[PDB]
C-alpha cells in the first residue's frame, strides 16, 4: 500500500549531504551488563541552550541499537585533531573498541574519552523515529571544553587545521610534491598501467591549490575542485616534501590515466610506499561513514 | 546551573557548514535565515534536520510555511551567511536566487542545496527542530563555508599561506580570545598580537610567540585570514586562537564594547576587529 521503489541515488543523495562539514564524535553509555559501548557519529547538533538540550542520530541497521535506546545516560565525545584513529575504531567492526582510547567513566557513569575538544555528559529526553535513523535528544548534565581542534569530516574524509601550519613549513624548505586523492564517484584518479601512481606535479611557489587545480584539468581533462588538505609529509625515500589535497572531478572518462574503484585497488602494484598508505587510507575512510 | 557562555563555547568546539534555510511567507514573499545547527537524518526515506530559535522574527513564518529549502554555503559565501544572520531589511538583495520546483529560494554558487516538504517540527527548548523531506537536491563539487569556535574557516586559505609563505616573509598574527574579548597591543594605537618570520610552522611559532608575550597557555587554531598590507607590503598569516583564563603579562583582552572608538594599527587590523565584532554579534543562540 506503500512505495517501495529507489527515487534518489544513495550515493548521489550521500554525496550531497557531505557537502555540510561537520566535527566527528563518539556516543558512548554502558548496555545492561554495564559493559562500555559506543559509536562515531557526525550526525550530531546542539539544539537548545536553555534548557541544555542536544542531538544526534542513531541508525536502525546498528549493532548496538537496542542496548543504545534501552539506556537512559550517554555521552558525547568531540574527538581533536590527532584522535584520527578513534573515529576509525568506533566506526570499523573492531573487537574491543574501548581498547582504542584513553577513556574513563563520568559522573553519570559514561564512557569520557581523554584528550577530546569537548564532552557532553547526557540524560536521554526523547527518541524521535525518522526513517532509516532515530533522533536520540539529550540533556546535558555536565560538560567540558579545552580549547583543543577538533577533528573534522567534510566531504570524502577528515580535515584538521593542523596541516594548514605543516604545509607552509614545507613549501618554505624547498619544492613540495602536489599530490591529490581525486574522486569521480567513489572511485579515486591513478595514473599509468602496471604501476599506478596518484596524479602529481612539483612545484616551489604559487597557490597549491589553484596549481593543483589547473595540472589536473589539464591532465583529466575534466573539471576539478580542490578541497582540504588530505597529508603533509616527507618522502622518505625521494627526501621531497609532499601536499596532498583531497579533490573533485566531475563527469566522464578523463583523457588520460582511470578512476578505480576500491574493489579494483585490491591487487594493484603502487609507484611508492606513501602513494599505498594514501590509497589504504582512501579504501577505509570509504568503507566508512554515515549511512551505506 | 550552567554558563551560557561556556556551553555555547564548548557547543561551539563541534565544526559545523553553514546553511541558509529559506522559504515563502504567507504573502509569498521569499523568507530565509542562516542556521548551522543542521544534520542529515535518513537516506531511505530522504530526511534532514535543522533547528530554529523560538525567539526568531520568522519563527511564525517558518513554522507555518509546508515547504523548506536548505543552501549549503561555498568557500565565497561569508557575507551571504552574515546577511542571514544579521537584521537587514532585503536579506535576499545580498545573494543571486531562483525558487525551485516546489517554489523556495535555492542560491546560485552553493556547495550543495535541498528542496523539502515539512515533515514534522519538535519541540526542544529555547529552539524547535524542523524535520524535511527532500523532493530534490543538487550537489557542485564546490567547498562549503565552514564554522569552527568563533568563526569561518575554509579549504581556501591554506593554499593562500602557503603562496604567501614562498613569497617571503610572513606576518603572523592571530585573532586571540579570552572570553568574548580580543587581545590587541598597545595603549593609543591596538594592534593585532604578531611577528614576522621566514620559514618554520606558522601555528608553532604564533603559539610560542603568543604563550611568551601574554604568559597565558595558547591554541592555535583555524587560519583565520590570508592577505598582503595594502600599506606595509608584508603578507599576513592570521590564525584564530584561543587564551586560557587571567591577565595577560603585557596587552590587553578588549570586549566589541571596548573597541567601539579604538584606533588601530593598520586599516586590515581594524577590518579584522570589524568581522570579529560581527561575528561575535552572529553564531547559533543568544
Ligand atoms: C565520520 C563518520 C560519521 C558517522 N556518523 C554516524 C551517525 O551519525 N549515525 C550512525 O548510526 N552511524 C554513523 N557512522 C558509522 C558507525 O560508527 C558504525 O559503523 C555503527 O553504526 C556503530 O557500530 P555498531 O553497528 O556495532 O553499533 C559514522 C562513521 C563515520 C566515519
Amino acid at each position: 500500500t506503500e512505495m517501495t521503489a529507489e527515487v534518489f541515488d544513495p550515493r548521489a543523495l550521500r554525496d550531497a549531504f557531505g557537502a555540510f562539514a561537520t566535527g566527528v564524535t563518539v556516543v558512548t553509555a554502558s548496555d545492561a551488563a554495564g559493559k562500555p559501548i559506543g559509536f562515531t557519529a557526525n550526525s550530531f547538533t546542539s539544539v537548545s541552550l536553555d534548557p541544555p538540550l542536544l542531538l544526534v542520530c542513531l541508525a536502525k541497521s546498528s549493532r548496538n541499537y537496542e542496548s543504545m535506546t534501552s539506556a537512559g545516560r550517554f555521552a558525547i565525545n568531540v574527538l581533536s585533531e590527532t584522535q584520527k584513529d578513534v573515529s576509525n575504531t568506533f566506526a570499523r567492526p573492531v573487537e574491543d573498541r574501548f581498547a582504542a582510547v584513553d577513556w574513563r567513566l563520568g559522573r553519570d557513569g559514561c564512557p569520557i574519552f581523554s584528550d577530546v575538544a569537548a564532552w557532553f555528559e547526557c540524560s536521554m529526553q526523547d527518541i524521535i523515529e525518522a526513517g532509516d535513523h532515530v533522533i536520540i535528544i539529550g540533556r546535558v548534565t555536565a560538560f567540558e571544553n579545552s580549547g583543543l581542534n577538533g577533528l573534522g569530516y567534510a566531504r570524502g574524509g577528515y580535515f584538521t587545521p593542523r596541516l594548514a601550519g605543516k604545509a607552509v613549513s614545507a613549501a618554505v624548505e624547498g619544492e613540495i610534491r602536489l599530490g591529490a586523492v581525486l574522486e569521480q564517484q567513489g572511485a579515486v584518479f591513478l595514473a599509468g598501467n602496471e604501476t599506478l601512481s596518484l596524479p602529481n606535479c612539483t612545484v616551489e611557489g604559487g597557490d597549491p591549490a589553484r596549481t593543483l587545480a589547473a595540472y589536473l584539468e589539464q591532465l583529466t581533462g575534466l573539471n576539478v575542485t580542490i578541497g582540504f588538505l588530505y597529508s603533509v609529509y616527507e618522502d622518505k625515500s625521494d627526501g621531497r616534501q609532499n601536499i596532498v589535497y583531497h579533490a573533485l572531478a566531475s563527469d566522464g572518462a578523463p583523457r588520460q590515466g582511470r578512476f578505480l574503484r576500491p574493489a579494483e585497488l585490491a591487487a594493484a602494484k603502487f609507484s611508492s610506499s606513501a602513494t599505498a598508505d594514501i590509497i589504504n587510507r582512501f579504501v577505509l575512510e570509504s568503507s566508512i561513514g554515515n549511512f551505506g
